[PDB]
DNA sequence: GCGGCTCGGA
DNA sequence: GCTCGGCTCGGA
């Protein structure tokens, strides 16, 4: 039962630009900057045509939230990604001080929101963002699955 | 290889001095691949309304677009402050080989102070990590911008 | 040594 | 795994 401008309803969004990177052949993996239940924000990854290592779909989302609010501070924002964030992505969430991230499928392996690590509720850091997980996961999952040419029965066993 | 640390810092604070013009905090940035260099930046932040426009960020793209490839693989990266968590995830990305900074962020550097995402256990690259390159000028710099007697930084 | 300190929500 | 490798882009 999605209402609207639930996390949901936003991950869904997050999810049709995920679908833009697998076209793209890039990783699916898509974003949603939202501030007072308005998007400031669209990303998808695009690393691998753009040349830009930094090109996640948190970062896209984010450069462009700043753009459209005139300010590289972006107070009591939510982001949405598809994916559990990186190192890279999670840092530039405390730089731009947001509020919350809503993300789907964790990555086991090298996260940086609860799975190897933890740097946005890290001891010590100048701002702290809350977590919310697993919206969607099953959607999220399926497409990442694919392109990592993977069953979606082994992609995070240990939590299964 | 070719040149040494304190030849490219010297570069890296010519950036910073870029940074400071623009009212922004002094740190600059300069990729070398091969002893040429490929990539520069400083940070622009605050006047492109980006929260990712460190110098290391901005000089890590140049780099991308120059090499035509979102690996950088075997680039040194010099900067004249320690990395913050949001640039050094992003040499990890990039695939970089070593980061050479001067001056630490003592309180909230991830390349050694606060935390060491650089060396973590479980990621997927290790970049190396050479220090202390013209420290006391990249911190002459950050003290004057942040208001703060010389002695007291670090 | 403006406030209080690694931009001004440091 | 109506079987590409080896698994969280192909230097995963
Ligand atoms: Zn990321
Ligand atoms: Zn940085």
């Amino acid at each position: 039962s999605e209402v609207e401008f639930s996390h949901e309803y936003w991950m869904r969004h997050a999810l049709a630009l995920a679908k833009r990177a697998r076209d793209e052949r890039e990783v699916p993996v898509g974003a949603v900057l939202v501030l007072n239940n308005r998007v400031i924000g669209e990303g998808w990854n695009r690393g691998i045509g753009l040349h830009d290592p930094t090109a996640h779909a948190e970062i896209m989302a984010l450069r462009q939230g700043g753009l459209v609010m005139q300010n590289y501070r972006l107070y009591d924002a939510t982001l949405y990604t598809t994916f559990e964030p990186c190192v890279m992505c999670a840092g530039a969430m405390i730089h731009s001080r947001i509020g919350r991230v809503v993300f789907g499928v964790r990555n086991a392996k090298t996260g940086a929101a609860g799975s190897l690590m933890d740097v946005l509720h890290h001891p010590g850091m100048n701002h702290r963002v809350e977590i919310t997980e697993g919206i969607l996961a099953d959607e999220c999952e399926a497409l990442l699955c694919r392109f990592f040419r993977m069953p979606r029965r082994v992609f995070n066993a240990q939590k299964k």
